[PDB]
């Protein structure tokens, strides 16, 4: 509706407080390329791959939008506004536009390449709002929006998997062809939008508990309830005598409590010293995993579980946190120093440390011949009686999860972060509409192998508005916030070096105000 | 509103019986001191004291009231109208008053002390209706209004804990000055007053089950399904062959069944007669526990689970279920005799029990060389269709308790016993206001340590209204009812003795009526 | 709203009188490039730089507009019809435009560059309407609108400056993406447009003083005030003796007076004549200069302080003036006869000279032994009853500064001249939105360093109002008025040359009309 010479859009990246709610708005340069030939193309495993790697499916010639990590709508001081303001956050409802679209072909002669404007070409969007095809959102893939305004990013590959024995297939495996659903066609000048309405969901927590679950006691006052205390005469000559008392300040570990800690299913140690690790090969092996229809499957993150206890910072559990990377990070095994291990450390006080066991139970009756024994719970599901923490969510993350649709879930919390949705905000697909060369004089029933070569440009943004829950404790002293260092750097942490290039120093968390249990 | 020669409230201690609601009011008498010097004072566990019990905190110049037993609520007649004629019951509202308040100055001299009326000192009172302070309530301590409306009590000392390692402190730890709350100040002949509404909670279960899980089936018939009842040939040559039936009257055992029963998480099991437990000192080695942030808590009581099966009664598990104690019993190292230890017998019916294993699993693959082998599940967390039955509540012991602040629980039902409740009734909170000595006549700005010595007394009406769910039943036989017993006595049950003591000789629990599965 | 063959504005250059206001407009054409490959860069002082000039900073990809230069506005005609009939002006309202927008691609084979349309590329134009980003208008840079209407210029790029410590960078160093704001994207055929109203502000001084403030009295008449006119008996024996007399018509320099002279930081003195300046090298060793934060920075031009005194016209304050420079001068070490040298000597009447002392002062309490001893004053701040003229203002140089955001400031005149705007007209940013070059044909998250070479020119109107001060002289005699010299030459003054380069021969000011004090 406008024609080669007008803009079909402005750039809005504003962020806006009105302190009840902040609504984010990011806008960024895209560059879409044609995939695979216009060709849906099926993809196998090979051979060789083991038989937890195995899968099928299809790569598609369309390309798709994900806004779905935080640093795309949040600038690390909008972030620091939230976290350290707020007890939680929720999105409410989101609004995209594509606009200001540019198809460019390209020719190819000796070394000289060409790009030219092709004006009545077309690319092809739409949004799947009824959730008909496989939804690749929810895995923390690249191709999402850049953290930094200023940056252009290629539009990520669209592709699906569908059940698969081995490389091959079985006849359940569905095949889409996103060219059977309705697109909204777009030459320069046609702009594309639509609203989404996120669905109700739970606050994130972005608070930290001042409390942790086991002394939600009076440390003054005794208990009215007795416990046993001996098993065994105090003095004297040893003999079995039952001795009871009433728990107190001076044993608290003895009381009587209302809640036990969240469940966990339990991780192996890593320690970030050099050489205080077994030598030996072990990501693999030594892993904690689960196991579908043959298949293992490594548990990451997993569960929610706390990262260490108290003053054991070094160590970290094995694929039981999220890892980023520094900027300029190899992406085949990077050094320790280069990756940027995140933390659980906050949910202590209620979920269980993600090594160490969950408790231990009795394995037999006694007797005054048999000894009592006790065995160790590594692994335990839901009791009656159980609080915990879901993992934190971390300035580069995942924002939603689309829950599976099954029969039952259980908490149906994203085990990386982020919220569960139902309806989770549709996917966005946009492909460049193929172009033919020159056809033969004579009429040829086969399929066209050529086209002309083109890619196509242009503007995408991206409104998110978000619910605040505000902050009410009654602390007298000060609470940590998230903060910026004083000292003198050659590089401001979360800006552009000399070269042009943005990097993130660290993986901020959204825990740092705290609230009773 | 009164002044000093006009009483501000009056005695109501009845109870009313409106038949699908009964509200018991209870009035009772207090003393109030003067706690620490008027100063919050950190604490913290001593050295020596093992890493499971060390604690940081405060203890605060405040009191506070609790009602939160039973017992305070209801007479053992009282009770017993409840338990025997109703299927369960929910607190609906409360009404708290403090009235007739007098605080009294006292001086001593020589060995003489002297006791006086202050009329114009105040007492501090304030609700925490935001649940901004750490709640203690639910912990089962002692203060608790006294069961017998004509004793008189001390109010206890408020204190809470926050977050520690070891025996220090971390930057996370709050500090909450409750100097810094709206409060009331009563001089005499002010009376305070406020009003509470229970969210919705499901009524607690007054019955016992007239039915097994697992014999929900009908007797005379056979079920339409086949199970496997012969992995071997019956007779001859013994070799592999599968053989099915289809179950029925004689085996109730393999028949198929639609329910589990609810988890388990296992427990010690010890002999109440002397010398058939284990000679050695096992209450916390051979102990349940949990891990909390490199802490060993003991569980108690727990999941809720059988006491014992059938004929076992002699047992009872180690710390899983709530014990007592007689009046006059001593606080610490007090025989079985002494203490009261209750009993979840009722529950056999769903829950396992406490101290036998839920259950056994295959660990195996078998074939002709390899025969099944099978391990032993000593605890289990929710599987879809478990069934299970909360822990009883009784005379004695918690009506409530707060369900933490978390991003997620399982079925957040108190494990000592009462209701759950995100918004429990408030906390009440009480001190005496400073009262300082004569200053110095020159000015100096040291804060005051000299105060005169004085304390509160008054009077307090608790009223809760409860909701009733009366029994349907159509069994034809006589149910179990809660009686006295007919034959004489040195002294009546629930009564005072000859120098007017008050004592209870038995933990009355609530289900005694049953229903259907 | 035009499209490709619609031209999205006119040219609007005149200047009208309305004889109360002028409206000057001016149109130009720009030429914008891409500046350092659409990357934010931070840039900082080198190794080896003095103290004094280490910095910390970015350069960014945009663009922005100045048209703070008065010959922007005026042409020398409209400037003589300004300051010869006027004591005083000042802007009210300004509006800006940019139409007729062309963005043109560039590719380059072997030698031969070839330039085409690209009709759907688009140019982002934001103006700074809430002062957020830094302002950098007031530093008086080139990349101003050129004085005469047919020049083209090219666009200047924007970067700031933020805290440093050495070459690097402190805590407190901020970050802006231009990116983060919102801002209206134009193709050809879109145009930009803003309105802004001065804030009130005092009228310019047009005018120059027909009194001395040292003469302001009547030179018929004595005063009745004695001031003191011998300390010594005049003739026969010296002797100590107090003597008192009126002053009048023959002593002016000893009558008493109601204002002093404003306040002065004392300059170092040149001589315009080759030799006969001191042989050595100080320009910054014998500068006048302040000091912040361990550097010593250059005091220029600085307070406001007549150059010269009476027939001391070969002489000039060292950077105590503003200096221009002729058509063709060398940017580095350009002798004294390729600058222009301003002139502050309208204002000997009032303000001190500044390579002269303030005055002198008594530095000792005097007695029969100790003769009086005197101190002199090189700087002087402000003292009660001072009376100080402003810098003036030049058809060459700054119409207005920013007044900084401060606590506090006196007389927030900027010294290099005009008008001092706490919101003074906003910054006009624009840049050239990337058009990425053909991406890969597989997916790369890498960014994008590979662009399509282009550059956007356009057309540039600004229109200022400008409110008018009459001059009201009762003077018989006629004035000194701005005129042009009959005699002939071989260039008219403020024209171009044969080669069609407009020059201007000197730096005309705005101080012509007297006005009594």
């Amino acid at each position: 509706a406008d024609g080669v010479g007008n803009s079909s859009g402005n750039w809005h990246c504003d962020s806006q407080w009105l302190g009840d709610r902040v609504i984010t708005t990011s806008t960024r340069t895209w560059a879409l390329p044609t995939y695979n030939n216009h060709l849906y193309k099926q993809i196998s495993s090979q051979s060789g791959a083991t038989n937890d790697n195995h899968y099928f499916g299809y790569s598609t010639p369309w390309g798709y939008f994900d806004f779905n990590r935080f640093h795309c709508h949040f600038s690390p001081r909008d972030w620091q506004r939230l976290i350290n303001n707020n007890w939680g956050f929720r999105p409410k409802r989101l609004n995209f536009k594509l606009f200001n679209i540019q198809v460019k072909e390209v020719t190819q002669n000796d070394g000289t390449t060409t790009i030219a404007n092709n004006l009545t070409s077309t690319v092809q969007v739409f949004t799947d709002s009824e959730y008909q095809l496989p939804y690749v959102l929810g895995s923390a893939h690249q191709g999402c929006l850049p953290p930094f305004p200023a940056d252009v990013f290629m539009v990520p590959q669209y592709g699906y998997l569908t059940l698969n024995n081995g490389s091959q297939a079985v006849g359940r495996s569905s095949f889409y062809c996103l060219e059977y659903f309705p697109s909204q066609m777009l030459r320069t000048g046609n702009n594309f939008q639509f609203s989404y309405t996120f669905e109700d969901v739970p606050f994130h927590s972005s608070y930290a508990h001042s409390q942790s679950l086991d002394r939600l006691m009076n440390p003054l006052i005794d208990q009215y309830l007795y416990y046993l205390n001996r098993t065994q005469t105090a003095s004297g000559t040893q003999q079995s005598r039952l001795l009871f008392s009433q728990a107190g300040p001076t044993s608290m570990s003895l009381q009587a409590k209302n809640w036990l800690p969240g469940p966990c299913y339990r991780q192996q140690r890593l320690s970030k010293q050099a050489n205080d690790n077994n030598n030996s090969n072990f990501p693999w092996t030594g892993a904690t995993k689960y196991h579908l229809n043959g298949r293992d499957s490594l548990v990451n993150p997993g569960p929610a579980m706390a990262s260490h206890k108290d003053d054991k910072e070094k160590f970290f559990p094995m694929h039981g946190t999220l890892i980023f990377g520094k900027e300029g990070t190899n992406a085949n095994n990077a050094d320790l120093e280069n990756v940027m291990i995140t933390d659980e450390e906050e949910i202590r006080t209620t979920n269980p440390v993600a090594t160490e066991q969950y408790g231990t139970v009795s394995n037999n009756l006694q007797n005054s011949n048999a000894g009592p024994t006790t065995g160790t719970v590594n692994h335990q599901g839901a009791l009656p009686g159980m609080v915990w923490q879901d993992r934190d969510v971390y300035l580069q993350g995942p924002i939603w999860a689309k829950i599976p649709h099954t029969d039952g879930h259980f908490h149906p919390s994203p085990l990386m972060g982020g919220f569960g949705l139902k309806h989770p905000p549709p996917q966005i697909m946009i492909k460049n509409t193929p172009v033919p060369a020159n056809p033969p004089t004579n009429f040829s029933a086969a399929k066209f192998a050529s086209f002309i070569t083109q890619y196509s440009t242009g503007q995408v943004s991206v409104e998110i508005e978000w619910e605040l829950q505000k902050e009410n404790s009654k602390r007298w002293n000060p609470e940590i916030q998230y903060t910026s260092n004083y000292n003198k750097s050659v590089n401001v942490d979360f800006t552009v070096d000399t070269n042009g290039v943005y990097s993130e120093p660290r993986p901020i968390g959204t825990r740092y105000l705290t609230r009773n249990l």
